[PDB]
């Protein structure tokens, strides 16, 4: 193996009970769909204590629809707080600008916010090609007995395919755990491959 | 065994009000929040045999100590912000040194954050998060464990431990602590 540089780190969140409709989003924090899972998700895949991470990408498909899911894509490098309220804002913004979008459309919302009509299949086919794609499988490697690839990105669910894609199972622990907490796990293991210890 | 967790919310406010209008305010109450459902929660159930401390310190007069325990107690901020806002309203009007029951498993006490450190260290392993401290992933974990977060150390014995390179926010050290735990139990 190669000394590896830092690279990009990335997650998909598949939201498949989650709302396109912006006010449904609203509606779905504690309720069955259970929106807050986006926030908490956001929040641990791009701040720490000190501060925002650098090089991390989050896209959260929001599959729920009539029509096409929304792919929302979040760039910890050019998104110039972390409670459930002004990170789920965030959301309601991008998914009110991607109103009346068709298939296989890119909309700029901010600087580092951007909207999607793409599939998360067809998000995949293109992450595909130069990252190392993981998925959660309690059955999978421990993530402590793997290299963890250049580029990687780690799809969790809020719940071949994905084989000829590449993607490899892992997992973080004995216990199921939210997708907000896999991804301090995933950042936290990727924090000691690269410092080494 | 046992797990506990402590965390000293110094500048969160004791009174109702003031700590919902922090909500992402100056001083960030979500926290209490997301420590609560880390430290209780996972995405199948609730945890066995977890108990966690909230040291509120921002008084006029005494700080407030919710403790929660797992076994006994929606997991969004709301919820559990909500739990805390009912243990510091049957709060008021304490006396120094005081306990009241809020429901099963909610508790509030009057009682200092190392006055609780002292209860605590009679029984419980203590531990402390330093960037300086020994890898969790090298310690093995003793019995009872305790583990004190931010947002007289040596003489209590308390010991440092850090969960790797990065700064964390409180809630996101008791997801690894959990985790090591975790691993640690059942052999990996």
């Amino acid at each position: 193996s190669n000394a590896m540089r830092n690279t990009m780190r990335s997650f998909i969140l598949r939201a498949r009970s989650a709302p396109t409709d912006s006010q449904r989003l609203l509606d779905e924090i504690g309720g069955k769909c259970h929106t807050e899972i986006l926030a908490h998700c956001m929040m641990n895949s791009l701040f720490t204590a000190q501060s925002h991470r650098e090089d991390v990408v989050i896209h959260l498909v929001l599959e729920s629809t009539r029509d096409y899911s929304r792919t929302i894509t979040v760039e910890a490098n050019e998104i110039s707080g972390f409670h459930e309220a002004a990170l789920i804002a965030l959301l309601v913004k991008a998914l009110d600008a991607s109103v009346g979008m068709g298939k296989e459309q890119t909309r700029v919302v901010q600087p580092g916010l951007t909207v999607r009509t793409i599939s998360f299949e067809a998000l995949l086919g293109e992450l595909a090609e130069h990252h190392s794609l993981y998925m959660m499988d309690k059955k999978g490697d421990s993530i402590r007995d793997i290299k963890i690839g250049p580029n990687p990105c780690f799809i969790l669910t809020d719940h071949n395919s994905m084989k000829r894609l590449g993607v490899e199972k892992i997992s973080l622990g004995p216990k199921m755990l939210f997708a907000s907490q896999c991804v301090t796990l995933i950042h936290n293991e990727i924090d000691h491959q690269e410092a080494g210890w």
